[PDB]
This record gives structure tokens, C-alpha cells and sequence, in this order.
RNA sequence: UGGGUCAAUCUUCGGAUUGGCCCUUUCU
């Protein structure tokens, strides 16, 4: 049971690393972190076949975006009227006042 | 966030827990 939980963490690394390698404008946090389009998960799962070719499952792509968006740095960039971007960095929407408040609320809760 | 399914351990045998995969959920 000790190792069965480690393989899930590594399977989630591989999942998030695959996202950062194929869609860097959104998930390569070395360059920058920016708000993601609402419904980006649907756009990502349209590439589920290309990700399966390297071992990354649909459920693990979901588990990776969850990890990516619960980081404090992601919640910290959810500021009112910051641009949400698609998988290629293109502007598609803006962050609403409610969404910006809920984020700063989650940040305060943590820590 | 909920649901299905397979595998492992356990059970006071009513069940419970961990993990894989699929569907699904305002801030993805």
C-alpha cells in the first residue's frame, strides 16, 4: 500500500509534465502562470489520444489540472479582470469579480 | 463533486479501506 500511492503521484507527474510539454502557454509554469479558460478540461481531453500514446490517461490529466490549479501561485494570479487563456495563450475571457474573491479567500484559508 | 467498473487487503460477513481505468462536477 506504501508504493501503490507513490505510483499515483508519479503517474500524476507524467500527466502534468505532458501538459507542460505539449501546451506550454498554459501549463509551463517556468515561463509564467496565467488563468485558464473556463472549460479548458474539455479542450485537453480532445487530445486524450495523443496523451495515451505516452501512458497518460484521461483520469490522470484531470488529476493533474487539479494539482496545477490548487497551487497557491495559480490562485494568486486569479485577479479581477485578468485574462483567461486557452491552451495556446490566446485571450478568450476575463476573470469575474466573484471568481477573484473566491480565490483570495482560498489563499487566506490556506496557511 | 458524485457515479460505474476491475485489482489488492480486511471483516463482527451487514461490509469497510487503498489503487488503476471511464463518465461527470461555478471558480479546469
Amino acid at each position: 500500500n506504501k508504493a501503490q500511492k507513490n505510483q499515483s503521484k508519479r503517474a500524476r507527474s507524467d500527466a502534468l509534465l505532458w501538459l507542460a510539454a505539449n501546451f506550454p502557454e498554459a501549463f509551463d509554469n517556468s515561463l509564467r502562470i496565467r488563468p485558464l479558460k473556463i472549460g479548458i478540461m474539455s479542450d485537453i481531453l480532445q487530445h486524450a489520444e495523443k496523451a495515451e500514446q505516452v501512458g497518460v490517461s484521461k483520469s490522470k490529466l484531470r488529476e493533474a489540472v487539479v494539482l496545477f490549479t490548487r497551487r497557491l501561485d495559480y490562485l494568486a494570479c486569479l485577479k479581477a479582470r485578468e485574462v483567461r487563456i486557452d491552451l495556446h495563450g490566446n485571450p478568450v475571457a476575463e476573470v469575474t469579480e466573484e471568481e477573484a474573491e473566491n480565490a483570495s479567500m482560498k489563499i487566506k484559508k490556506r496557511v
